[PDB]
């Protein structure tokens, strides 16, 4: 029954909550702000 649970239950990978060690990640961006309105007529063409 041990066998029959595991070949059974582990290898289908659902209904069975899975945890996972990630790493933490962080972005950060410059005081730039970019989008299209009236005034500050640009042509959104930047090189980075």
């Amino acid at each position: 029954n041990q066998h029959l649970i595991c070949d059974n239950l582990l290898p289908g990978r659902d209904l069975l909550l899975q945890t996972r060690l990630v790493n933490h990640v962080s972005s950060m961006r410059p005081n730039i702000f970019l989008g299209v309105s009236e005034g500050s007529a640009q042509y959104k063409k930047w090189y980075y």
